[PDB]
């Protein structure tokens, strides 16, 4: 369609209304004294939400030009949100602030591009800076500030995901779902376990619920249905003989094999039932060498080297005992060697190290987590609806920062490691002046965070971020207390990778950003 | 689209313009003196109602800020009406409350966020203010005086709960249906019975309607239908021998059963005939080996093992005689021992206790009281239909608040409770100011229920309080006697439960709606 | 649809107001101190380039005789892109150039008609001058200076370009595609590969991720699928007696062979496992006959005089190794003959100088490479999205520009190559007067280029075009360093081509566009 087209000032100005919107709309929920943001919706009832990226997502300007920019910023606070899911009202804080000072630069009649790098460098530089204050976060207590600080200080929070890391250990996985009360709860699966219930309900071992407890049974897996393909009675019989429970999986089982099987099992002739493997067909079939393997049984290659009643017992897994009820099934411990355990496990480093990574390393990790670890979940507890979601939503961005904090530690919070870390710079300089600048304009925004902080606490950005940095190490205000100290021992951390996506991610956008001399969009 | 974001005072203000048209719309129905309101209906004649609940729904409003912030306190209003389907009206009245003033202490200068958690805490001690003042209701006379003070003061209804309860037991279901006549109706279904009529008309016992009477029947019950299926005058024959007439449950039966069998019950040589088994698969079925077990007999796996003729006829099951129309069968008494009874009913207790409660806890209870107990419906009298609507409701308002008050008790109505926990948490405090305040707000809150009410009557909202104040325990004020007294003695009665409910429920989301900084939505 | 007609003067400078536009939009792009522009899309966020033809294309008018000028200029800035993908914003600015100079000569009264000639000899002129001046691109470090000249002035650009090219060759190829981290990264492939995967997973040699290495094995190629097919055994039991390793080639392979393969190669009767040809019939096809030459093997013509077992072990290629995943095929070095190599490459040498050039020649060097040289990939880094595209971007312009300062030579950058040669054609003359102006106006305009470049510097582009013009040779302003000096030495060339297709381009269109008297187009 016919374009409107708009050069240098103009442009800008427009661009960077767009911006502040977004920005300002972002602003007011940073920090444990932000504020919440409501999100209608046509769709339901209108969300609120203090989580900087939901907010940001749903910003549209009517102005097409101050609609671009705030377009582009936009995506800072996204990114920063698949990077480590969290942070992302703080990185864009740091972009309106490098864009506005660096607009004002090439205002001021600078090249954009030496400004541009000048950022770039001084960010480069910044960088390293952190990965120098970032100290292991290893230890329940540290793991459970940083849940803590994430959800907005709820001690809970951490407390409960500390826990559950400590549990389900370093690949264990952990989810998070809507609970029934009101108070969180944190569920443990122990062993091997997935969501597959029971064919044959009338073949419920002792408790009720659909509870079967075949006591040392023989696990069999398959590749096929079976119909009236119920030849296989050596394989069955096989048992019958030693007498003990049997369990089977594969691509599912008609009333013909399990009829029959009822009243054999009934008559007391063979106490067994089945349950269908995993879901598709790579996912079902890709996951039972392991349960095999782990059980020492042997995977029937319906499709390769075996057959139906082709299988000895021998082949058939064993385990302590099973744990089914109508959508679930459980193994209490199939009697395998570690040297196959670790082994099924080493050959998951490659499927691990993915160029997958999301969905892949997802469901991957679960199985990895079955496959010797634990898996968690977690049920948060809310009165409303409106409630559970911004409660579930912050367990979550706590859950991957903890997950972030873990891989790559900590630093100070209250945004003072980058305070911290621009002194550091102040020496910093580039290949011409423009690009100094373009290094100052950066260190200069920096203070960004911690000055939005003071303000969302109806304070002086200005005389606390200047306290602050007459301080040293992780000398820091508390705006919680409202007093100053050490922002560590006070237990405020921010997991460096995210500080460290924040800035990256602000500035590889606003750097662009700043150096927009004309600007195309539709007409109004 | 473009959308339009708010800030602080203009978004709030208008967040509370839109709260205000909705509560100011659904207090009016407050209380013995509440009015009603008209909702619209393009559908077909306007509806009258006083159900707090159903008018929230109705509202709308043009102004997308005024709207969200409608569409929000709506959801008190509705969970409400989940949790125990009453005193819906009255939570709203908290929250228009507790927001008014959380709103007037931000302006103040507050930090939202204490405010928030001030009024969190406040509640949490509200609460188990509460379940100290919950007195158990378990006399008729208890259960009467909330059903009536729930059906606006309706002595007939609470009269008429209260016996079908005392009738169907704890664990009878309880129902209510348009009546014929203007004379509200109670009928109790006694033993054994469901919705199938007779598939034999021709097969009438004794008295007309198609009214059978098969004295000292042996009940049979299979998995499948029986067109030319009619191989099985074994079984048949074995009665024909025992002389005894014959129920019969299944899939269904054609003519080629049916003719024959005809003749058979009219020549004198077998007094027979059957009718469908419950609905669907998994329904019906679900619901024989109940039916069987009772009379004692065995259901016909048809799938499993076992097939038609094979079964013999003491696998039938027995009762005292039957009583079946052209819809409806029933069964006198099939002598089957306790240990059978209760067996079939301790393992419903799993069913019962289900993560589904709603559809899942009620066709169960169902044949709970079935298996057991007794069931109850109950007609509504009404002339016309506009009228039919609003009794019928109110019915079952008062239906539930029963139900809640068995279970959680109940306290002193009239608002009376709440002021009355207010005044003990006089001395509750908080971390800092602001959620001293923040709590402060929340008491002064509780008094809305009480003072709507009284101010639904015309009188000074502000006097009476106070003299309701200046009392102790249950002393209150009788809105529709316009006298002072003991809210107990004089049998206005809230169930705890809802009590409890709308306040949590209010605060909820009030306190999050108080932490309104900034607001998004389209354009107008 | 009605027209709107417009004559002369009025009509051309409609045309104009259009030209500008665009081109004023374009220019703000050109040089290290090129600034960038953004594109909006409804599509996802917008897009910011310095890529000239990338916002050519954005730009439309909503007057439709500014926007018809628009839409003409806008091919140069097309054509020049296709010719050799850079240069586009360079070539723009010339016609902008050509155009405005030219509507003045015609608004001066002259035959427009003769201008365009005095302008298309002067170009044919210039074209013979730079040709003349154009010096071979040879050495390494004079690829890598355009590389890095192209992609806005970034050595880590032509470095690495320059590099690829040293090693794939001359007639290797290289590729552009976004990498994982934020590193470039550069990818180099060694001997004969595509992108085919085993189906055989089962057969997985050496390594894991499904690593196949089959030692010193039989290449097998073929024409068709072998579900049951199976038939062959001579074939396979051929190389059983000989004992080594088997790969193959064909439509397709089922199971039946698969899962008896499995075992074979299992119980070490013969280690075997095989992976689909390239693509399409034809393709696939197509690219055999080169693979078996390569390993001296025998394609089987499954369509010509040939069958399944109908072929000897000795048909069979024979290469070092190979090596497979569940994605690619790798053959270590098929022993065949250089007679029969280069042989196989010789008869490229047709199909190379092709009529359909793109797409043709594309796939098809690819094998080409593939057939003796090497394939090579690079992987642009980049922390957002909105910066991935950009550098990529570039970084292609850059492949493109080595390519074709390689096959025609470069000249002094900075338009200096242009504004000399417009100096040697100082004395030129035609036909008439009209068309001398013609030709001066033409000169003139080849100032364009560099004095833009200056403008986009804030400096005066007259002051230096002057000191630039007393100079001689490659006397050039740098304007990254802001000092003159010689182009060359200062690694400032731009492949020869370029300059050359941006001049022609340029004036082919301009030319034409000056020539306008009359327009027509649709109503408003």
């Amino acid at each position: 369609a016919a374009k409107d087209v708009k050069f240098g000032n103009d442009a800008r100005v427009k661009m960077l209304r767009g911006v502040n919107v977004l920005a300002d709309a972002v602003k007011v929920t940073l920090g444990p004294k932000g504020r919440n943001v409501v999100l209608d919706k046509s769709f339901g009832a209108p969300t609120i939400t203090k989580d900087g990226v939901s907010v940001a997502r749903e910003i549209e300007l009517e102005d097409k030009f101050e609609n671009m920019g705030a377009q582009m910023v936009k995506e800072v606070a996204s990114k920063a949100n698949d990077a480590a899911g969290d942070g992302t009202t703080t990185a864009t804080v740091l972009a309106q602030a490098i864009i506005t000072e660096g607009l004002k630069a090439v205002a001021a009649g600078m090249n954009p591009m030496d400004l541009k790098r000048g950022i770039d460098k001084a960010v480069t530089a910044a960088v390293e800076e952190l990965k120098a204050l970032s100290v292991p976060c290893s230890d329940s207590k540290a793991i459970a500030q940083v849940g803590t600080i994430s959800a907005n200080s709820d001690e809970t929070v951490g407390k409960l995901i500390a826990e559950a890391m400590d549990k389900v250990g370093k690949e264990g996985v952990i989810t998070v779902e809507d609970g029934t009360g009101l108070q969180d709860e944190l569920d443990v699966v122990e062993g091997m376990q997935f969501d597959r219930g029971y064919l044959s309900p009338y073949f419920i071992n002792k408790p009720e619920t659909g509870a079967v407890e075949l006591e040392s049974p023989f696990i069999l897996l398959a590749d096929k249905k079976i119909s009236n393909i119920r030849e296989m009675l050596p394989v069955l019989e096989a048992v019958a003989k030693a007498g003990k429970p049997l369990l089977i999986i594969a691509e599912d089982v008609e009333g013909e094999a399990l009829a029959t099987l009822v009243v054999n099992t009934m008559r007391g002739i063979v106490k067994v039932a089945a349950v269908k493997a995993p879901g598709f067909g790579d996912r079902r079939k890709a996951m039972l060498q392991d349960i095999a393997t782990l059980t020492g049984g042997t995977v029937i290659s319906e499709e390769i080297g075996m057959e139906l009643e082709k299988a000895t017992l021998e082949d058939l897994g064993q385990a302590k005992r099973v744990v089914i009820n109508k959508d679930t099934t459980t193994i209490i411990d199939g009697v395998g060697e570690e040297a196959a355990i670790q082994g099924r496990v080493a050959q998951i480093r490659q499927q691990i190290e993915e160029a997958t990574s999301d969905y892949d390393r997802e469901k991957l990790q679960e199985r990895v987590a079955k496959l010797a670890g634990g898996v968690a979940v977690i049920k948060v507890g809310a009165a409303t609806e409106v409630e559970m979601k911004e409660k579930k939503a912050r367990v979550e961005d706590a859950l991957h920062a903890t997950r972030a904090a873990v891989e790559e530690g900590v630093v100070a919070g209250g945004g003072v490691a980058l305070i911290r870390v621009a002194s550091k710079l102040a020496d910093l300089r580039g290949q011409n002046e423009d690009q100094n600048v373009g290094i100052k304009v950066a260190l200069r925004a920096m203070e960004a965070p911690l000055r939005q902080i003071v303000l969302n606490c109806g304070e002086e950005p200005s005389v606390v971020a200047n306290t602050v940095k007459g301080g040293d190490g992780n000398y820091g205000y508390n705006a919680a207390t409202e007093e100053y100290g050490n922002m560590i021992d006070m237990g405020i951390l921010d997991p460096t990778k995210v500080t460290r996506s924040a800035l990256q991610y602000a500035a590889s956008v606003a750097g662009l950003m700043i150096t927009t001399e004309c600007m195309v969009t539709d007409l109004p």
